[PDB]
């Protein structure tokens, strides 16, 4: 027949799923086109030590969704000790969202999965539904598993008239098989989503993601930890302290700092490139300078 | 080809053995429709798991249940006779799902769930013929409930940006609903639970006229819902459900069960560092992280 | 084709497949218990209809040579959603004298190569084959909004020319506003179903309610003075809702509709109607 | 369907891919239909040495561009020395941008590649997304290369509500894609922008372009030094006073300058033909700037 | 040859039946004079000072001014001198009901331009069309207008194409800050101001009927305020007049069917 | 063309408008081909209300002036076909190319050799070849050659009186009662379309003629007033 792409994903899902460790499973051709999309356990070079600047939501994501996978016996009792079916990274843009995603994928156990919502809509008709129905599908066919959707809130967007008869049906089957009819059993499949725009989002899909974690911007205790930890493997002077840095700052999130960082490390090695010098902390001051005078084009 | 329905004539088989269906002779696409029946026995909720709201629940058991039933006593009138249409309309969260899984299990005859993206098909002339094998199986077992979630999508309000089949398998809806051929003693209703009817439609909003608010929940229903989760769960003596359900005065039947998980998880957490029941202070600070993260809306 | 001959009454079976699986999908008069007596409120619309459509059709002597009297091609009811359309069609699929045939446009669109003219063509040369026929497409607003529609327009245009056939393409239309450009002025007859006033209100009121045990102090005028809005089936379902009702006090253990089933029937339902507002 | 568009670019695609240099690089048909829209590095004809009036940005491009892209061994050792993932070049219209672009398509070495947003929005449902995945599957699979994206103030505008549901879906994959989950690692994909409106650009894809270079309205030594710049090739006369002009003007933009020395030579053309090769005297400078003036002056 | 190309084919007008010329356009002659050696000389003779990177036509040719009074006339006429290929589509040909099928539009019509040679584009009512940019407007044409100028001068461009765009505008105030800037020669077709108006009313009536004489310098201040075009459509009155003034019994021209004509046109107003 | 201009009433003033510039292709030589801007308009167009005597004035402006008429039958190699038909109406001078619904009618190829032949021939000859199809709603009917239809005339409900002359017109052929006037149908009629007055006529003689099928008679006003009403109620 036609719409025949999906002689790549059982041979590019296939080598994949060798490298996660599942023995037999049977899915169709749907269910390979979604797992096409997952994502090596391995592949991953960061973990929850990799990321500073917070710790209590550190802590709260690790005993509300990885505590909840292991020690099934202590949690199994209990009527409703079972992990969300959804979590909600909201906040400002930046620092924590991707990190946190990346933990999760990596650190936190069981069968990881990147939706990638470009995948769900088809050219054809009566095929997109087909896919947001395999999505479900295949994380109910491996439990446990976590469903990644970044940058949800313009995939499932706030329903309105003005939108296509083919995303807003994907967008009901969405909440009709997060929580629907034959769902909602022990299954352990977890929906998660970071997002930098949670207004808009919905206001049925934001009931189905009911542990939201804030991650806010860095402040002046936060923005020292973040530039202690950037500052750790390379060389630096020895006698830098982070507080003043910090506190010079005032604005700048996770990641203006490491690209505050990244352009100290980048004027070092021109200046030994002109003629390996360690950063005495007086290229800092200059490329907060810089930093913030060009964040100051936006207004 | 599309010979894909032998899996779906492999799944619409065995599914009918655990219903009881004895002599039902069926098509490739009456087969694909049934394979999504529900089975009676999988559900674990019934009308006693459903807290909060009882006016409600009497209305519909008075209103689907009992018509189904006592067949004697109403099948001389002519208007006693069930509705074509039950539409569980009002704010998201608490009701509509567990009323259909209620409906699914303890109204008595044969639920089906239609999952609309099984109607839509990738060949020309497939998904009509899908549409109409749906109202063919509800006609061929009566009685039935066929089930639409979220049906303000699927049978969405009809405008000129739509392509020909979804309108046609929207027209042939209303056309199969009270058209030139149905409407008879066959017993056959249509159920849906949405949380946006005002951009559902103009006929099909008509042809669901029995539409049960399911509204959200108020001091006495929040006391209710908040006693009946905390069941089964070790609580402590001098916990009233009263001061909670006043204070919080903002969530849903939804957000209530995930506070009570969270000060369920909180135990289980200050108990697994070194089993221990809620002392009334853990939920008030469940609530109060509910109600600060609620706000990322605002 | 033989297995439907028993209502078409003609010995005149010359079909080919085509034609023979679209004679399997002409309307069953035998089992269509809607007369002009059982639609109620409009009245005059019904009469006109009669005097527009179905002299032409029974009465084929006085005008039979040549006179002017003719069933026009095209009648098209219109109107808001429920309150008459498909009940006048079923009556006059019960009742018009001629083999009434629906279309539902859902057989015409086969899988097999996409070719769904052939069943267009064989649709009207079966309708000419037994004339008089009334083909009947409902909700014609989505089935018209392509070399299918195509030549099903110019067979239409074509084929109504040489008044030896009384076929006539009959619809009814909930949306009229968005239909068609050239449909609309195809089709010269349009009657207007509107929804039933303060009196079509009492009337359709009073012939829901009749063999029913309804108490004697029941005046149907105050229920349509309260109603204030109800379409058709919005007065049936409450008529159904009351019986209902007053049934659930003898289920629970036969007792007359009285006012207060009927005023607890009018108030829930206009509770229920604020749900797309 | 639309299987027609995307069999035109396989068959220019590979033959603008034949003269680049890529050995094996296998694409689909969305990779193939993005990498249509490659630039070739002979056909662009200006290099730094024709961009005058701004040094300080020139040389700081050439080092966090141009230097991370070579000596790779530098760079290998330490964890945050790649070159970055967006380049804002931001500032009035006119000089710098587009010329900025041109060169770095040329002398930058790694495979330059021309965005147009044009082509990622489709008529047909589902194929606007295919198309912004495959333009970062391409960009992966050659390393390294830049991906420019002009006037990134319309594509990449500020989210909102009243906004299609496809542009919303793109503008969503765009910053997933930049720095999602499977793209932080070292693959030397940077992705610049040239605009002229970065008030109203995002909140999320402003934090994707770290290194923002500001190109300024000429000044007095700018302009001067692109009024030098422009009066090389042409003929004129011994004696130029280029601080005249440039003191005169005092708010002409880089491309202003080019219009009135253009408008000086014709001025010079027209009186040579109107007998029948004159150098500029110094005088028809001040006559063009002064008409260039008034013509500013009558557009409101 | 792609379709959206075939498609803006159908209104490309051929080079050769154009029949306009300077002699059509009378009234203003100074600014014939400057486009004559400022888009004329650079397009023709190519072959004398090819050498030099800056010496070809400028690409944003506008004329802005009052509606009428020669605004498309002295674009065709600029191509009838020019090589060939006037390209003049329309202001609101574009935005099709579609999602992606505007912009590609104006790329298929660059394309097009750049195949052959300087094929001069005319851009009527470019004032709405290219609007001043901004952030509350339709988020659909933004874009468009974006992608035009991010085609107009880009990266591909700036060759010896000589592909030359012309505008015109009724108020060339609120049209942009960067596509003024990309249309640097910008002319303006001003009213005829009691002058033009006497010069156009003697070359309309040069090739017509017997027109017995009348000078023009009589009804030149008492004549249509403003509107040219209108000057255009005065002496079709008089020609209306005259013909069918015979059929209740051909007939001269003079002073009286013009002030006629000249108190319509002001009742009209 | 068995229109005539007599027959059709209503617009007397845009009757005679007509009869002179369309019709000055009718007028010999010395009056229209002497003078250059005397020549009438190419390609001139109809828009308007729907129907009201669309193709009813071409018609009738084809019978007044004499000049020779075509039906394009755009519904109806289409490039090829439309040259040749260009062809055919531009060699047996004068002629007029009629067209049915132009306002919804390779097509641009067709359309640009269509227009070029056009502009050829008026720069050839004056009022040879005449394009007369434009039909109603051309507000955003297409974009192929908007030079080749400069010229049209908003056909809408003129007047009253103009109504009432229509209603005289087209009654005056029945047998019709003596005290039943046309004109005191029109002072009731409040407006009603050009259109609206025949098929209000025509459901008056229905009604006379059902008087007797349920039981011939001429139409009298008491029929005429309830057709009115029905359409009014209709409308
Ligand atoms: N706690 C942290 N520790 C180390 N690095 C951090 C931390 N927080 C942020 N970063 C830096 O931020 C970058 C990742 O940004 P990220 O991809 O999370 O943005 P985002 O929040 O996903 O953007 P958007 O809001 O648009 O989705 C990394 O390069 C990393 O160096
Ligand atoms: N009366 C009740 N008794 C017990 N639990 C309830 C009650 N009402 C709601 N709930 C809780 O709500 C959850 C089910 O939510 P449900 O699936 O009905 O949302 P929904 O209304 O279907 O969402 P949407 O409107 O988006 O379709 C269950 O987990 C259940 O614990
Ligand atoms: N005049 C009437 N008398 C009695 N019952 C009526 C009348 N009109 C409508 N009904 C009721 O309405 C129902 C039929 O609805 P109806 O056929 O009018 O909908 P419809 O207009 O065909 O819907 P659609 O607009 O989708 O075609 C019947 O069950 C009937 O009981
Ligand atoms: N430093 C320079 N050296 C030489 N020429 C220059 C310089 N700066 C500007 N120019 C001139 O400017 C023109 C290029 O303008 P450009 O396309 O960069 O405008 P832009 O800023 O991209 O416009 P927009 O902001 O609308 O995108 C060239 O023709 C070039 O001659
Ligand atoms: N000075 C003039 N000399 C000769 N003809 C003129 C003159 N001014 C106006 N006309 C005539 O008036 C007509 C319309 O004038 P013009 O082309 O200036 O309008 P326009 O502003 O281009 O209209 P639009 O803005 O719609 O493009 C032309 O056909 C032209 O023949
Ligand atoms: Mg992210
Ligand atoms: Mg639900
Ligand atoms: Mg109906
Ligand atoms: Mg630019």
């Amino acid at each position: 027949p036609t719409r025949k792409q999906k002689v790549e994903a059982q041979k590019q899902a296939e080598k994949l799923m060798k490298q996660i460790g599942v023995k037999n499973v049977k899915l169709s051709e749907y269910e390979m086109s979604i797992a096409a999309h997952l994502v090596d356990p391995l592949n991953m070079h960061v973990t929850w030590s990799d990321i500073a600047g917070l710790d209590d939501v550190i802590t709260d994501l690790k005993d509300t969704v990885i505590l909840p996978i292991k020690k099934k016996h202590l949690f199994e009792n209990s009527r409703l000790l079972q992990p969300p079916k959804g979590v909600l990274l909201y906040g400002p843009p930046g620092c924590g969202k991707t990190l946190i995603a990346k933990a999760t994928a990596k650190e936190a156990g069981c069968r990881f999965i990147n939706l990638q919502p470009s995948t769900l809509t088809d050219k054809w008709y009566g095929e997109s539904q087909k896919l947001a129905a395999a999505v479900f599908s295949l994380a109910i066919k491996l439990q446990p598993s976590i469903i990644f959707i970044d940058q949800i809130d313009s995939f499932l967007r706030n329903r309105s008239s003005s939108d296509h008869e083919a995303t807003a049906m994907m967008k009901a089957q969405f909440m009709s098989l997060w929580d629907g009819l034959d769902t909602d059993h022990s299954c352990q499949v977890i929906v998660m989503g970071a997002t930098n725009r949670p207004q808009d989002l919905d206001s049925a899909i934001m009931r189905r993601m009911p542990t939201r974690f804030h991650i806010n911007q860095p402040a002046l205790k936060q923005r020292e930890a973040i530039l202690k930890l950037i500052l750790k493997n390379e060389n630096v002077d020895r006698h830098v302290d982070l507080l003043e840095v910090a506190q010079e700052t005032d604005g700048f999130s996770g990641s203006d700092l490491k690209e505050m960082c990244r352009d100290a490390a980048l004027l070092c090695v021109r200046e030994y490139v002109n003629s390996i010098r360690p950063v005495q902390q007086q290229d800092l001051h200059r490329a907060i300078e810089k930093m913030k005078k060009s964040k100051d084009a936006a207004f």
